[PDB]
């Protein structure tokens, strides 16, 4: 029907722009820049210009926070379209803002909030919308009170706009329109939907669970490093679905003597219960309810007790979800991870580059920037860096901008037009980098990595056996099935030294757009050294929950080398650390798509226990890189780099024969420092380019890594693996 | 505007004098060792002689403690230059110590306390000016009574200081001179200008975070091996600020 759609989010930050399909459209005979009025709950309607995109399906209607608001809907839900009947220009039309968004902040309100905002925009204009408008690193709301030209109206250039004062109180029925929602949210795209799937069905349709009888999810805990945003993500979810959203903080229950905190808890889940469908989040959870064990009092245990107990009850439909989120997720009472308390387990995580820019582009939001301010170049340097870590460093250049014009116009309930009148200068963001302080920098990174087949060359048979384990199993699991056959889920990639394993890994991860994860040999040795393999255990964990997955262990020798050689110091090949990873291979499904690589030099000395089938039972030789190789690392290195255009990369790969990719590495690494060496000193005797010279000058110190001797051994090891028999001649009878 | 400057710490421990730039000196015409009527807030004013100095910037101002608690107000705030109109010389000028600040030590206060202070050294003396001398293992302030010749004046060798007695009781809203301070801190310039950073904006502007929004840091956490100073760097930081410093 075209007079029913279903809401989504606003991809854009328009204010009064609604995005639509042209299918939708077609039914409708609308142009792409008219009007219509939309028509909401409780009487509400609003009128907004529509908007073409096919990111929506055919029937979806895409509003943002604010106008969405106006119909006094949410996410999902029906909505007419209704268009307008071409309602003529507005004559007066009076605003004014509303008295809690407002507070603080005085003046005039014209050349700073109204006027940019109407300025070269007709936006269509109701007696009773709300509109929200981001300045002076402010959100500021204002409501119509009057419109002389009926109650609709569209805002033109010549029409005087006047706003006389007296703020209008905040409605009874209408919440704040800048407090937390999705759009707060950066790039949490995985578990914010899956968040919202478990959140949908059992509080947007309370009394389907009163008449079908399905289990929804009761508890749902949000786990992962501190300052990833888990409250904001609660908060969110509450607030977009309208369910009432009851916190519990862990220090404020355990503040409060050995009584009122169990009344607390309980009351928490009372007041739940009284008030239709709610979700309960548990901020640090671990402060709660940590390890029965480790307690040491009876209040603590009769604490962790209640809240069982509590959350036993809450197995009723009484619409109820438990959010909880921890930085423990091994140091919470397990009996609280059992099924039908927290069964649903979601990993925040820590932001990838995409998410430190949609994190960086939502803070920055409401502040003036300035021309210069990338905001991406910050968002590449921010590595290790959690949402929390990122609104540091924004708070902190907002604040030595505001370090430099500090005294100079007083700030004295101060005026708008100065608060309007700031601006964040790139080199700021660059100063807060150095003292940025991240906390999440020792954290596993776990990303899809940037990596593709093109910054590796050659390899052509490598990258085909590559993706015939990874990419079919992956993209193709029709087949797999159709022939009844498990894809192998690892492989050991060996080799000499520098010749592309971490990036035909990463290549392979890309390729499938899939999670990859480096254990490199310092971790491999820490285990071993500390004799802490269980950690071993984890790490095929955070393989498992990112699945799919690449699992990579770069020197996964380093504790055959670090015992001797291959027999090592009087046993055998078996160590501690490589036997938990040999149990946690076998362990895996297949079914997750989790691949574990392991990459080694010293294929003589790995224990063979984990060359056997089921295990890393393919074994690829990684050889010294051909010429097309080097030309795609010199490229590959050499790119972010001004280099002249007559050095003959091609050539220069025609005499580095025996060389490995960490060759020509060093290659560049010295020629591109002679380079800035050379532009150092003339700029000192003065006060472009990686130029040829500056090439024969690095290739004048060109020394190969891996000698004849060691390519021999490993040409002889590849011989013996893969030289087979003499079976080329079998052939069926007739 | 020759009116506006911004208060800075004083490099030298000197009494009486103020350290300014040449080209703030070009817009006022002034001499190197004239004397100036700086007028603070809360209708305070004080009279003080100049000093060029190229270490603060071109409108920065350098004021020592003492004489920055004489015009009522604080680091980075806004003082004007008013030049004085050549006040003569004073002819008794009586001044006496603050109760507090002499408590246990008594007798003679001219030789030990006063002549070295006025001794080859003319410093502009207000009805209103209190000034600390350093001596005897101790800081003790003195607070002028009167001045005959006119409110303002400048100590002159042959002029007769009377110290009758009496010492005046501590004033309601004005703190003790030496109890802690920027200048009491030892080489932390690092980690105090750190410091200074993260609280002048909570605390010397708070409306501004009542109408901005942006969040400032809450918590800071000093840590070092005992005896660093951590909270002698505490309490001079509020003091400078003159936020209210609470103890736990
Ligand atoms: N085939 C290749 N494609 C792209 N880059 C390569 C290739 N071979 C080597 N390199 C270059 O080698 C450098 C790093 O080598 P890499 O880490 O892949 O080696 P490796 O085979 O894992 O060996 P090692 O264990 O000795 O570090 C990078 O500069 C990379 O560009
Ligand atoms: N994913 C995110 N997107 C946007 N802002 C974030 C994100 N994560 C953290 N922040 C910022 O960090 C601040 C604190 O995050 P917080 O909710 O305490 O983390 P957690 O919920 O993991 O304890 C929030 O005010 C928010 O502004
Ligand atoms: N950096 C410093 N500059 C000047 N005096 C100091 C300094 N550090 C310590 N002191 C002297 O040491 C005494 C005790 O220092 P204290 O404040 O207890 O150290 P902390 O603050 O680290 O506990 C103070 O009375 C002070 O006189
Ligand atoms: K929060
Ligand atoms: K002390
Ligand atoms: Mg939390
Ligand atoms: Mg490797």
């Amino acid at each position: 029907r075209p007079n029913r759609l279903i809401v989504d989010e606003a991809i854009n930050e328009d204010n009064s722009v609604v995005s639509l399909s042209q299918p939708k459209m077609d039914e409708l005979q609308l142009f792409r820049g008219d009007t219509v009025l939309l028509k909401g709950k409780k009487r509400r309607e609003a009128v907004c210009i529509v908007l073409s995109d096919d990111t929506c399906s055919d029937e979806k209607i895409r509003m943002n926070r604010v106008v969405r608001n106006n119909l006094r809907v949410r996410l999902g839900d029906v909505i007419s379209i209704q268009p307008c009947p071409d309602v003529k220009y507005g004559k007066r039309i009076h605003v004014l803002p509303i008295d809690d968004t407002v507070e603080g902040i005085t003046g005039n309100l014209f050349e700073v909030y109204l006027k940019p905002y109407f300025l070269e925009a007709y936006r269509p204009i109701r007696k009773g919308d709300i509109f929200l408008v981001r300045g002076g690193m402010r959100a500021v709301e204002f409501k119509v009170v009057e419109t002389d030209p009926s109650p609709y109206c569209i805002v033109a250039p010549d029409t005087v706009i006047h706003c006389e004062g007296e703020p209008i109180k905040r409605e009874d029925e209408e919440e704040s329109l800048n407090e937390v929602g999705y759009d707060d949210i950066g790039g949490c795209r995985k578990q914010l939907a899956q968040i919202k799937e478990m959140v949908e069905l059992p509080l947007r349709h309370p009394a389907l669970f009163k008449a079908i009888g399905v289990k929804p999810p009761r508890g749902i805990l949000l786990y992962g490093p501190p300052g990833t945003g888990k409250t904001l993500i609660a908060r969110a979810v509450a607030n977009e679905t309208g369910a009432f959203f009851f916190l519990i903080n862990g220090p404020e229950i355990m503040s409060k003597l050995a009584g009122e905190s169990e009344s607390n808890l309980r009351k928490a889940f009372e007041e739940a219960e009284k008030n239709a469908p709610a979700i309960i989040f548990i901020d640090e959870l671990d402060a709660i309810a940590p390890k029965r064990e480790k307690t040491h009092g009876e209040v603590e245990r009769r604490i962790v007790s209640q809240l069982l107990t509590l959350m036993d009850g809450l197995k009723q439909r009484a619409h109820v979800i438990v959010m909880a989120a921890t930085n423990r997720p091994n140091s919470i009472d397990p009996a609280l991870r059992r099924f039908g308390r927290f069964d649903r387990e979601v990993d925040i995580g820590i932001p990838d580059a995409t998410g430190r820019l949609e994190i960086l582009q939502i803070h920055t939001k409401n502040m003036k920037l300035a021309d210069d301010v990338d905001l991406e170049q910050v968002a590449n340097e921010t590595h290790g860096h959690v949402g929390a870590d990122l609104a540091a460093l924004c708070s902190e250049a907002a604040l030595q901008a505001i370090r430099k014009k500090m005294d100079l116009i007083d700030l004295e309930t101060i005026d708008a037009e100065v608060m309007n009148s700031l601006a964040v200068t790139m080199d700021d963001f660059r100063w807060a980098l150095s003292q940025s302080n991240p906390s999440a920098l020792r954290e596993t990174v776990v990303e899809v990595p940037q990596v593709t087949w093109e910054d590796i060359g050659g390899l052509e048979d490598v990258k085909r056996e590559l993706q015939e384990l990874v990419q079919y199993p992956v993209e193709h699991p029709d087949k797999f099935l159709k022939f009844g056959m498990t894809p192998s889920k690892g492989v050991l990639f060996y080799g000499p030294p520098g010749c592309g394993k971490t990036l035909l890994a990463k290549a392979i991860a890309n390729e499938c757009q899939a999670n990859f994860i480096s254990i490199k040999g310092p971790e491999l040795l820490t285990m071993w050294f500390g004799e802490s393999e269980a950690n071993v255990r984890e790490i095929f964990d955070k393989a498992r929950q990112a699945a799919p997955c690449v699992l990579f262990f770069d020197e996964l020798d380093s504790i055959a080398k670090a015992r001797g050689g291959n027999i090592g110091d009087g046993g055998g090949a078996a160590d501690r650390v490589i036997n938990q990873i040999l149990t946690e291979m076998d362990g895996m499904s297949t079914k997750k798509n989790v691949f574990i690589i392991g990459a080694t030099n010293r294929p003589d000395i790995i224990d063979p226990a984990i060359l056997r089938p089921g295990r890393l039972d393919q074994l690829i030789y990684i050889p010294l890189p051909d010429e097309k190789s080097r030309v795609a690392i010199l490229k590959a290195n050499l790119r972010k780099s001004p280099v002249a255009k007559d050095v003959d990369l091609e050539f220069l790969a025609k005499m580095t024969n025996g060389f490995s990719g960490a060759d020509l590495t060093e290659i560049c690494q010295r020629a591109c420092k002679l380079a800035i060496r050379e532009s150092i000193e003339s700029e000192i005797r003065r006060e472009p380019e990686i130029r040829r010279d500056h090439f024969e000058e690095a290739m004048r110190f060109a020394r190969r890594s891996v000698s004849d001797n060691d390519i021999r051994k490993y040409e002889m090891f590849a011989q013996t693996l893969q030289q087979s028999r003499g079976f080329g001649s079998f052939r069926f009878p007739s």
